[PDB]
This record gives structure tokens, sequence and C-alpha cells, in this order.
């Protein structure tokens, strides 16, 4: 899957419908994998640095490839 | 969903039907979301900005949607 | 519900039943929750000060209301 | 349940099975109950002191009940 | 089982498929066992050394053992 952003989580939002929405980058993207919402908090947290892999790199699209260094 | 407030977290209290309250600049609300529970007490401990959208923003009012800044 | 005991929590223990007890103050009580054993564990390392709630405010008594300050 | 063995946790690992060894002490010693796993992992890491009461006090004995100080 | 590598964690990815995968020493591994995800980032963000053990020693492989120093 294609590389899409690289950064550190600068902000990260509880959804609604239970989906988790992260701003990484320039893009605002969302993964429904319940796994990922204390994983991505602590890379916040610790100022981790992401690289999220998705086909639906725009705002708004999905993800759910996530590398954490 | 509209903001409601913005700040630090006061104070969290575990209910007795497993809701969870929590106290953000003058309104104290509450969620029924258990995923909910361990984000806003990491948020709590480490000192992060919370925004709480919700439509019910008053005293005992409801929420899901939370930003973590 | 009347407050119990407000302190650091001194101990935690999980029992043989999957219960989790905790010592604050001067008395010794149990909860059944299972989504509070982490909540407590994070509240004692970080020297938080917790709140408990509970109408068996003795040793051995149960709780399941606490405020994490 | 009689004490065991009380100390900092030496290692923890993690068994094909899905059960969790820990060393304490002189003693290796194993549970199978799911929700230990993260306590012990975060008293090992924040160097707590932590006292296992069992009767198979032996090495490849299983335990559940747990102290955290 | 035999010793595979031992070393810091240098990243970890979350997969399409929700194994998780860990670069340690000279090899990439992953598991499917759900519980170790929070673990081997808990690992990875405070420094910890850790051994995997598996038969599928290679780039690719899969582990369910690790021990956690
Ligand atoms: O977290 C939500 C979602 O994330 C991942 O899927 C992403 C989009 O949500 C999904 O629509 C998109 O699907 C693509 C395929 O990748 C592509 O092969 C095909 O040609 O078109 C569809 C529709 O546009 O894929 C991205 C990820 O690349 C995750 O895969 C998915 O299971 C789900 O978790
Ligand atoms: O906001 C602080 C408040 O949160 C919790 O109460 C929630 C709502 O605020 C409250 O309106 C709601 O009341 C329920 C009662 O639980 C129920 O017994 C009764 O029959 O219906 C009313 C609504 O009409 O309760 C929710 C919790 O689900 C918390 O319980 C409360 O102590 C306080 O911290
Ligand atoms: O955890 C409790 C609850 O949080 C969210 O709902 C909030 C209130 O509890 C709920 O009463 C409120 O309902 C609104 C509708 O959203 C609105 O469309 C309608 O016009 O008015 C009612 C009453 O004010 O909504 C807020 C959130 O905006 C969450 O949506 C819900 O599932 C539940 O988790
Ligand atoms: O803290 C949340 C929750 O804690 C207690 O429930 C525990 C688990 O959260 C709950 O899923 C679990 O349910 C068991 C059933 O009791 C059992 O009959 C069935 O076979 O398996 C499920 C899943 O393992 O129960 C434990 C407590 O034993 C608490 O009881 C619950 O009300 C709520 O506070
Ligand atoms: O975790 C165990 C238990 O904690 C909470 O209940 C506590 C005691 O276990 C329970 O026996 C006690 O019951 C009280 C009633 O609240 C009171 O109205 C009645 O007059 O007397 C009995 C005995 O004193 O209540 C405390 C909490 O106040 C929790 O409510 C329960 O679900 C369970 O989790
Ligand atoms: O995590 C594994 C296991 O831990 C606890 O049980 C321990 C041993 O696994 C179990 O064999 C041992 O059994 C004892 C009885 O306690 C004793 O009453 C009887 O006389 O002899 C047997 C054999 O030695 O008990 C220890 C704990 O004392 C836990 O109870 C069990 O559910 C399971 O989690
Ligand atoms: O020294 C602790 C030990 O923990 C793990 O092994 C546990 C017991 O010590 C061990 O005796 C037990 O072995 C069982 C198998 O579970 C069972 O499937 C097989 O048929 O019989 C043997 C002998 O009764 O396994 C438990 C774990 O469930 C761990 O495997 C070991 O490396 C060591 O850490
Ligand atoms: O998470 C993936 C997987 O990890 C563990 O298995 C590993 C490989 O996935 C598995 O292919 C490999 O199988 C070995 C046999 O154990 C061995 O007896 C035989 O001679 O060779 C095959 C192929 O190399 O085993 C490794 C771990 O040693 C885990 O056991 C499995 O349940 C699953 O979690
Ligand atoms: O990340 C693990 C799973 O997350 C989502 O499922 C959650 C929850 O984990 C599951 O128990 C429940 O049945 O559905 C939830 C979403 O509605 C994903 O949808 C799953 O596919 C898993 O990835
Ligand atoms: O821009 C990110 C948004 O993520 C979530 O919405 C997505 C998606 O954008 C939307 O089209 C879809 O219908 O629902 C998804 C969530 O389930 C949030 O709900 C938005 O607030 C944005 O953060
Ligand atoms: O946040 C997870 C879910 O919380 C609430 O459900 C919990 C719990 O997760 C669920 O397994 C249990 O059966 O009921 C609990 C509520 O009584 C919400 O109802 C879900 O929408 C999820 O958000
Ligand atoms: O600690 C939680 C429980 O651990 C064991 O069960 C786990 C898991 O929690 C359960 O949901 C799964 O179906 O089986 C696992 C392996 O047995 C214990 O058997 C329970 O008593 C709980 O302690
Ligand atoms: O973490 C131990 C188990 O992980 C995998 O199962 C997970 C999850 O734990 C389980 O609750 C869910 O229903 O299925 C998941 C797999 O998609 C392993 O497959 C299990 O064998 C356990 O090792
Ligand atoms: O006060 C709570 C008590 O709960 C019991 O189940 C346990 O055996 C005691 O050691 C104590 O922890
Ligand atoms: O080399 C290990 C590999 O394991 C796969 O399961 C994963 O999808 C790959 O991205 C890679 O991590």
């Amino acid at each position: 899957t294609p590389d899409c952003v690289t950064g550190k989580v600068e902000y990260t939002k509880y959804n609604d419908d239970d989906t988790f929405t992260v701003k990484v980058g320039d893009k605002e993207l969302f993964t429904n994998r319940w796994n990922l919402q204390s994983l991505l908090l602590s890379a916040q947290i610790t100022g981790m640095t992401v690289t999220i892999k998705t086909n639906a790199c725009h705002n708004g699209g999905g993800f759910s490839e996530v590398i954490f260094r």
C-alpha cells in the first residue's frame, strides 16, 4: 500500500460512530480498527513519528496501516 | 456537532452504571462509550487540552466526540 | 453515594476470582468492575488522589464509584 | 493464600498458548489470567515491588493473586 | 523454541489484516496475537530489550514467544 503522510500526530478525535480520526501532516484521515485507538494516542503523547499507508490519501480518507518510529 | 467546552480535564469519575463523567471548563458531562475511559484518564494524567463536541452542552449532558490536543 | 476515603493508592491486589482490591487511607476495599483495574493501577503509578464513594465503608467492603483528581 | 515471592520483576515472557510467565525473586511462575499481562508489564517497566501469593510456590507453578506496592 | 533475535525494537507496524509487525535486530517478523500489540509498543516506547523465539527465523516469519527485560 503506498505511503500517504509521515509526521507527528497533531491531534486525534473520537467520533460518534466509534471510529477514530488522526491529523498527520496536512491530511485528516480516520480508521475503524478499535485496536489502533490507544496505539495512536500513545504515539501522540510520546511524540513518535508515524507513516500512514493508504490508497485513499485525501481528507476524510480511511486507513488501517500505520508504521510507528 | 458544535463545540461545547475546551480545557484541561479537571477530574474524571467512574459511575455505578459503568458510564464515565468528566469535568472540563465549567461543565460536568458523561459518556457511555467504554473506549473513551482510558483515553480520557491518559489525557487527564498528561495534561492534554480536550474539546468536547455535543448538543447537550449543560451539566449532566452526554457526549461521544472528543478532540485531543 | 457517600464519600468513604480520599488519599493516594497505597497498594492494589489482583484476586483469585478476578476482582481487584485497593488500599486507600485506612480502608481496604474491592471492586468487581474489570474496567477499573487499569484505571486504578495508572492512578497508583502516577500518584493521583482518589475518592471512593460507597455505602459499605469498612474493610472488605465493595465499591464501584471512584473520582480521580 | 500464602505469600510465595516478593521482589522486582526480573523479566516477563509471552508464551505460545497465551499464558504469561514472570520471574520474581528466585521463582519463575505463570498465570493464565489475560487481565494480568499489561498490569505485570507496567509493574516491570516502572520498577514496582510485587508479592505473588500461590500454593504452587515452585518453578513452573501457576498463580493468580499479585499485590502491587 | 530457539532464540531468533535479541535487541531493542527499531519500529512496529499495524497491518491491514490486524496482525502486527516488529523489527528487532536484522529481522522483520509478525505476530497474529492481539494481546502482544500494546505490550510490544510499550517495550518500544520505554527502550526494553526483547528476545523473540521462533522457528521461522527469517524476514516475514511469524512468532508468538517474546521475553521482555
Ligand atoms: O479504516 C477504514 C478502512 O481503511 C482501509 O481502507 C481504505 C479505504 O477506506 C477503502 O475505501 C479503500 O478501498 C479501495 C481499495 O484499496 C482499492 O484496492 C480499490 O481499488 O478501491 C477501493 C475503494 O476506493 O482502501 C483504503 C486502504 O488502502 C482498510 O483497508 C479497510 O479495511 C478499512 O479498515
Ligand atoms: O453529569 C454528571 C452525572 O453523570 C451521570 O449521570 C448521567 C446523566 O447526567 C443523568 O441525566 C442520568 O440520569 C438517569 C438516571 O441514571 C436513572 O436512574 C433515571 O431513571 O433516569 C435518569 C435520566 O432521566 O444518568 C446518566 C448516567 O447514565 C452520573 O450517573 C451522575 O452521578 C453524575 O455524575
Ligand atoms: O454518551 C451519551 C450519548 O452521547 C451522544 O449524545 C449526546 C446526548 O447524550 C444526546 O441526548 C443528544 O441528543 C440530541 C441529538 O443529537 C440532536 O440531534 C437532537 O436534536 O437533540 C438531542 C437532545 O439534545 O446528542 C448529544 C450529542 O450531540 C451520542 O450521540 C449518543 O450516542 C450517546 O453516546
Ligand atoms: O467493568 C465492566 C464490566 O465488568 C464486569 O464484567 C466483566 C467483563 O467486562 C464482562 O464482559 C464479563 O462477561 C462474561 C460473562 O460474565 C460470562 O457469563 C460469559 O461467559 O463471558 C463474558 C465475557 O467473558 O464478565 C466480567 C465479570 O465477571 C461486570 O460484571 C460488568 O457488569 C461490567 O461492570
Ligand atoms: O463492586 C462491588 C459492588 O460495589 C457497589 O456496591 C457496594 C456494595 O457492594 C453493596 O453491597 C452496597 O449495597 C448497599 C446499597 O447501595 C444500599 O442502598 C443498601 O441500603 O445497603 C446495601 C448494603 O450496604 O452498595 C455499595 C455501593 O454503595 C456497586 O454498586 C455494585 O454494583 C458492585 O459493583
Ligand atoms: O494461573 C494459573 C492458575 O493459578 C492459580 O492456581 C495455582 C495453581 O495453578 C494450582 O494448581 C494450585 O492448586 C492447588 C490448590 O490451590 C490447593 O487448594 C490444592 O490443595 O492443591 C492444588 C495443587 O497444588 O493453586 C495455585 C494457586 O494457589 C489459580 O487459582 C487458577 O485459577 C489458575 O489461574
Ligand atoms: O516455569 C513456568 C512455565 O510456564 C509455562 O508452562 C506452564 C507450566 O509450568 C507447565 O507445567 C504447563 O505444561 C503443560 C501444558 O500446558 C499442557 O498443554 C501439556 O499437555 O502438559 C504440560 C505439563 O502438564 O504449561 C503451563 C503453561 O500453560 C511455560 O510454558 C514455560 O515455558 C514456563 O515459563
Ligand atoms: O503468529 C504466527 C504464529 O507464530 C508461531 O508460529 C511460528 C510460525 O508461524 C510457524 O510457521 C512455525 O512453525 C514451525 C513449527 O513450529 C515447527 O515444529 C516445524 O518444524 O516448522 C514449522 C515451520 O517453520 O512456528 C513459528 C514459531 O516457532 C505460533 O506458534 C503460531 O501459533 C502463530 O502464532
Ligand atoms: O481493531 C479490531 C477490530 O476493530 C473493529 O471491530 C470493533 C470491535 O473490535 C469488535 O469487537 C466489534 O464487533 O466491532 C467493532 C466495530 O464495529 C473492526 O471493525 C474489526 O474488523 C477489527 O479490526
Ligand atoms: O476527515 C476525517 C473525518 O473522519 C470521520 O468521518 C469519516 C468520513 O470522513 C465520513 O465521510 C464517513 O461517513 O464517516 C467516517 C467516520 O466513520 C469523522 O466523523 C469526521 O469528523 C472527520 O474527522
Ligand atoms: O466504546 C465501546 C462501546 O461502548 C458501549 O458499549 C459498552 C461495551 O463496549 C459493550 O461491549 C457492552 O456490551 O455494552 C457497554 C455499554 O452498556 C457502547 O454501547 C458501544 O456503542 C461502544 O461505543
Ligand atoms: O483475565 C481475563 C480472563 O482470562 C482467562 O480467559 C481468557 C480471556 O479473557 C477470555 O475472554 C477467553 O475466552 O479465554 C482466555 C483464555 O482462557 C480466564 O479463563 C478467565 O477466568 C479470566 O480471568
Ligand atoms: O491475543 C490472543 C488471541 O489473539 C488472536 O485472536 C484475536 C482476539 O484476541 C480475539 O478476541 C478475536 O476474537 O479474534 C482475534 C483474531 O482475529 C488469536 O487468533 C487467538 O488465537 C489468541 O491467540
Ligand atoms: O478487602 C477485600 C478483600 O477481598 C477478599 O476477596 C480477599 O481475600 C482479601 O485479601 C481482601 O483483598
Ligand atoms: O516481513 C513481515 C511482513 O508481514 C506481513 O504480514 C505484513 O503484511 C508485511 O507488511 C510485513 O510486515
